């Protein structure tokens, strides 16, 4: 499967994704990452790895809509098969996320639905949890859960302790559910909800 990562700044993630794909038995090859931002520092990591990148300024077109077309026709041009979201920072269009529907995925530094929105770090330590944890799952308007995986907050955490052992289970399960989804072993069924699905090629 041919893979698009779009990003906002420094394509958090992004690193463990090419890693991932550079493996043996890798069923995704990322081909082009996308920012609305130029210069950032995810530009200059996939332009180190030697991935192709393009700068879509949302400045440039009349609305939302017009600006995610612009997306979607780079998508198009390099034959994309499955987007993977990397701190991208606008709101994507109801098309434009209509058509990508069980092709998109997104991670999120909670086990959701639990603090949603930013900061989920601070949120965490200010409720006082002992777990907490990261999620990987379809884009929708959200969006149907692919993996998740528990993380201890241990005693005396900073914002900072917390967020990079979130971030050690981010790099192990966005590369994870990328290869489940690019594999076709993980689908989003007619019904909306994910599928584990036995593949005939053996």
């Amino acid at each position: 499967a041919r893979v698009a990562v779009l990003i906002s700044g420094t394509g958090s993630n992004l690193q463990a994704l090419i890693d991932s794909t550079r493996e043996p038995n890798s069923s995704a090859q990322i081909d082009i990452v996308i920012s609305n931002k130029a210069a950032v520092a995810g530009l200059d990591k996939a332009e180190r790895a030697g991935i192709p990148t393009r700068v879509i300024n949302h400045k440039l077109y009349k609305n939302r809509v017009e600006f995610d077309s612009a997306i979607d026709l780079v998508l198009e041009e390099f034959s994309i098969d499955i987007v993977c979201l990397a701190g991208f920072m606008r709101i994507l269009s109801g098309p434009f996320v209509q058509k990508w529907n069980g092709k998109m995925l997104n991670i999120h530094p909670s086990l959701l639905p639990s603090f949603k929105g930013s900061n989920a770090h601070e949120q965490a330590l200010e409720t006082g949890v002992t777990v907490t944890g990261c999620t990987v799952h379809f884009v929708a308007e959200a969006g149907q859960i692919i993996l998740q995986e528990a993380v201890p907050v241990k005693r005396g955490d900073t914002v900072a302790t917390l967020s990079e052992r979130v971030k050690l289970a981010e790099h192990k399960i966005f590369p994870a559910a990328l290869q489940l989804v690019a594999s076709g072993t993980v689908q989003l069924g007619e019904n909306g909800k994910i599928c584990w699905v036995k593949e005939e090629h053996h």
